[PDB]
């Protein structure tokens, strides 16, 4: 079983635990109860195993879609934090942590696509996705291309998808219903349609892939190109000027990219609920806190409003949350699954011609509610 008077926190290798080990020296510091950050192989992977025998570590650390399953298996405590301190975080991030009504975590980053360009081929990025085969033509006569991006993941293509009426599940109150799936209706078909004419009209190209999108847009030979926090790095070695801002709007609406919500559990198990209740909202969720994590590897944006006003001082970062204000939370049910599946085909037989747009929004609708 877990031990009683210390805290045992679970987190991904690529985030800053060692910032987070300096907040828990802080709080041992304060209280004598020590703080141990670990950040195992396949924790998300592990953690639903050990902790369905009472063990496990107290705090885990993960995006927030795992936790719905794992809220599912009754794996971790519902949280109670009042009001005065739900105010202190975004509204929109703590839709992201209740699982059938109940607060089952604490929100911590906040991560969307936003869309990248080159600011010496673009003096001005477009609003639009519709003046992007225009832009594309004027590029293409000094032999750049406008826009390249992943079109093999529907996590990318989903936002122009989305954009004029596309969902994944309806929310409404805390509960997603999974009988209402918007993956056929006429917005959907209208943002996947516009995205097979790119291609079609030779804009993009129905192969290309991450990989071949990073090293084009690093290479200098694309204008633009779509990507989270995490491409930053290979950017700035790769020394090209860009810009990170708001994606195009279509049809006269904003892009609608998934947000993803790194959030904090606690273990149902863990019989030092108390202590991680106040590691995590008055020591991890400040500004000194959240700033000590982030010097060691950068959140990207918070949840926390006060920390985002001082780091949305960067552009790249202002635009993260913006376009995650204007996105759609990634619904936390296992359902979702069914979802990345089908669309996944849907776009890809769309792209290749194999099938035509109302035939695979249909299929995939189907096979969704199924």
């Amino acid at each position: 079983k877990i031990e009683e008077g210390k805290l045992v926190i679970w987190i991904n290798g690529d985030k800053g635990y060692n910032g987070l080990a300096e907040v828990g020296k802080k709080f041992e510091k304060d209280t004598g109860i020590k703080v141990t950050v670990e950040h195992p192989d396949k924790l998300e992977e592990k953690f639903p195993q050990v902790a369905a025998t009472g063990d496990g570590p107290d705090i885990i650390f993960w995006a927030h879609d795992r936790f719905g399953g794992y809220a599912q298996s009754g794996l971790l405590a519902e949280i109670t934090p009042d009001k005065a301190f739900q105010d202190k975080l975004y509204p929109f991030t703590w839709d992201a942590v209740r699982y059938n009504g109940k607060l089952i975590a604490y929100p911590i980053a906040v991560e969307a696509l936003s869309l990248i360009y080159n600011k010496d081929l673009l003096p001005n990025p477009p609003k639009t996705w519709e003046e992007i085969p225009a832009l594309d033509k004027e590029l293409k006569a000094k032999g750049k291309s406008a826009l390249m991006f992943n079109l093999q993941e529907p996590y990318f293509t989903w936002p122009l998808i989305a954009a004029d009426g596309g969902y994944a599940f309806k929310y409404e109150n805390g509960k997603y219903d999974i009988k209402d799936v918007g993956v056929d209706n006429a917005g959907a078909k209208a943002g996947l349609t516009f995205l097979v004419d790119l291609i079609k009209n030779k804009h993009m190209n129905a192969d290309t892939d991450y990989s071949i999108a990073e090293a084009a847009f690093n290479k200098g030979e694309t204008a633009m190109t779509i990507n989270g926090p995490r491409a930053w790095s290979n950017i700035d070695t790769s020394k090209v000027n860009y810009g990170v801002t708001v994606l195009p709007t279509f049809k006269g609406q904003p892009s609608k990219p998934f947000v993803g919500v790194l959030s904090a559990g606690i273990n149902a198990a863990s019989p030092n609920k108390e202590l991680a209740k106040e590691f995590l909202e008055n020591y991890l969720l400040t500004d000194e806190g959240l700033e000590a994590v982030n010097k060691d590897k950068p959140l990207g944006a918070v949840a926390l409003k006060s920390y985002e006003e001082e780091l949305a001082k960067d552009p790249r970062i202002a635009a993260t949350m913006e376009n995650a204000q204007k996105g759609e939370i990634m619904p936390n049910i296992p359902q979702m699954s069914a979802f990345w599946y089908a669309v996944r085909t849907a776009v890809i037989n769309a792209a290749s011609g194999r099938q035509t747009v109302d035939e695979a929004l249909k299929d995939a609708q189907t096979r969704i509610t199924k």
